[PDB]
């Protein structure tokens, strides 16, 4: 089997991407944030505290003839931005882009934190990291991908995120028309439950490439590119007036600037992020200070190749017995 679904930016800055997902019978379609940095599929629901729902589409398990309470199971998750959610669990039929999994754990939110409530466009998350991070207790549950894997033509999914445009998540096949050149594959460590890999270095603009190992994670659920302070300082040093602002919470730059590109290494290959991808707009409405899309990972504890980096590539998440990651230009 295979699946193919379009993913669409939620706003003009590509802060996140939503992908429609069919849950239950008859189908209830919710727009989920596909997240290769976590492993829970959770949704706003009829059980979510009413004051914590503001415009989201909800899953109502009582209206699904295939929903079943997973007795005794609860879940609770906290994300890197300090956001959180928790609730109970149903099993139900879940389909993405024509690919159907029966008996998928659908984690129904009873509570969500304010940042979730405030984002009316995101109806929940669909985790695509390794199932070892799944938070369901007392019986850990499998991700949609892990459940689908055996049925897929090939045990892979791909992320093809657009810049200010829709893109695609494919399951079970590699669309050879979706990228240019060849895909370069690189080793993955699953020891922390993430799609963790080692970049071979970087360049800033037209500068020379610096060969240096940068361990990090391929994370579709993180907006920005978080890298060591040395790397990030070398980038922003090439932008007149750029500075790190503790009050704003990162590097900012004059909105009048034209940003340089940033290149990262994948083996002997190179992925170029155009400068425009690194512009996240005014820090507040009408401001002439703009927020940078490359930020320091110091204090996070891990480097994160988030959407800013991933949307510059066609990315293969290869879930074979020994997982690997593939990157191509596009
Ligand atoms: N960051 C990852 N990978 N997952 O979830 C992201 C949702 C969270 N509120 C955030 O904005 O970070």
């Amino acid at each position: 089997s295979t699946g193919s679904a379009t993913t669409t930016p939620i706003d003009s800055l590509d802060d996140a991407y939503i992908t429609p997902v069919q849950i239950g019978t008859p189908a209830q379609t919710l727009n989920l944030d596909f997240d290769t940095g976590s492993s829970d599929l959770w949704v706003f629901s009829s059980e979510t505290t009413a004051s914590e729902v503001d415009g989201q589409t909800i899953y109502t398990p009582s209206k699904s003839t295939t929903a079943k309470l997973l007795s005794g199971a609860t879940w609770s998750i906290s994300y890197g931005d300090g956001s959180s959610s928790s609730g109970d669990v149903y099993t139900d039929t879940v389909s993405v882009g024509g690919l159907t999994v029966t008996g998928q754990a659908v984690e129904s939110a009873k509570k969500v934190s304010s940042s979730f409530t405030e984002d009316s466009t995101i109806d929940g998350l669909l985790g695509l990291a390794f199932s070892t991070l799944n938070t369901v207790s007392p019986t850990q549950q499998k991700t949609f991908f892990d459940n689908a894997k055996a049925s897929l033509d090939s045990p892979v999914f791909t992320a093809d995120l657009g810049y200010h445009a829709p893109g695609t998540y494919n399951f079970g096949f590699i669309d050879t028309t979706a990228y240019t050149g060849s895909i370069t594959y690189t080793a993955v460590s699953t020891k922390q439950g993430f799609w963790e890999w080692t970049s071979t270095g970087y360049a800033v603009g037209s500068g020379t490439f610096k060969s240096t190992s940068i361990d990090g994670i391929a994370d579709t659920g993180t907006t920005l590119l978080y890298l060591p302070a040395t790397v990030v300082s070398a980038y922003w040093a090439q932008v007149s007036g750029a500075k790190s602002s503790s009050s704003v919470g990162g590097y900012v730059f004059p909105c009048s600037a034209t940003l340089p590109s940033f290149t990262f290494g994948v083996g002997s290959a190179r992925i170029v992020i155009p400068g425009d991808y690194i512009d996240f707009g005014p820090i507040s409405t009408g401001s002439s200070s703009c927020f940078g899309g490359i930020q320091s990972s110091a204090g996070i504890g891990i480097n994160i190749f988030g959407d800013v980096a991933l949307k510059a590539a066609f990315v293969v998440f290869n879930g074979a017995t020994t997982p690997t990651l593939g990157f191509a230009s596009k």
